């Protein structure tokens, strides 16, 4: 999964990004079982006053999370991935919930690539990791937190 | 909805961005009936040079609009929406049409959170608005023009 | 198509962006038959340290290629397209493939606008260009490389 996190500039300190991007990652891993290193959190920063809202220019206190998952998960599961991400990013960012937008897109894994490899079905994963090369699995083990 | 509006840095003043948001949001409100505070417009600036049509580098003149909607609307309606957004962003930002690009992807409202709440269907949004805690309803009332 | 290309600030020199946009552009034209000029490469640059993998802040060495396409093409072709993007970008940017992430989404051509016109299916690619207005065609032609 790729999570695009849109935020106004200098709202999250370099430690506020780490805490939020960890909250997201633990949320995913716990709920779906996809390994930590498979999650990516990509903060898109823009100078504040670029988020309009019913024509109303906003400050720099709005966060939009765009997830990109592969298909195969129930709506039940996705509603729970979404609310936990509302609840935990509120904490790690220290921001009220009313400012959080969370959208999820889904795609067939067969047109989804991470670490230069095609992904497996959400009902796979453990097997897929082992049968990758040694150096590929080593580089993956580096990105855990 | 969220509209991601990809614009070259230096193309829109503060006044031009509000003109663009107001046209986008009004167009979305008038063809779907979505109440105003639900249509976010999210400006994303990159330095001129970062856009390559056909492998050719571009100046600050291209606008890519990326709308994210709940599923459920007709193609006819969506073709109207996509044709209005073209004409009204051409006006508000003094641009011409053949520089304007617009893509709509849609998602189950079950996996769309706004203001900390799950989007309903197009067949509900008024019943939805009414049964929110006083704070939620009131915060949304501010973000309307 | 429209490809968003998320990369770190300074990672790609301008000559590098051109080479990579040209790799992707050659990929799409080569395997889908879509004329060069309908292929946009929109580079989205951020400071190094906004990209997190497995909750760990990365250097500036991550690429994320997100392709927005017409619905229509075989899973098999979309695999190859994504594969040839992976290989060609690895080579144009001078970067390992385990740094490259590729997701394709798809939408109805009916909800897709490039140059202010509605895209056709993958089913009238050539006769479509034959009914633009000459000035729009002449505009099309400057974006071949």
């Amino acid at each position: 999964p790729v999570y695009m996190v849109y935020v106004s500039q200098d709202r999250l300190t370099p430690s506020a990004k780490h805490a939020v991007a960890k909250a997201i990652t633990d949320a995913h891993r716990g709920l779906t079982g996809t390994q930590h290193f498979l999650a990516q959190v990509n903060f898109q920063e823009q100078p504040a006053g670029n988020v309009f809202l019913g024509g109303v220019q906003q400050g720099g206190d709005t966060i939009f999370v765009h997830g990109l998952h592969r298909e195969g998960r129930s709506a039940d599961l996705k509603g729970q991935l979404a609310q936990r991400i509302v609840d935990d990013v509120s904490v790690a960012a220290e921001i009220d919930r009313k400012h959080i937008w969370v959208f999820f897109g889904e795609m067939p894994a067969q047109q989804m690539v991470e670490y230069g490899r095609f992904l497996p079905q959400p009902g796979h994963e453990g097997e897929w990791f082992d049968n990758l090369s040694s150096d590929e699995r080593a580089f993956m083990e580096t990105n855990v937190d």
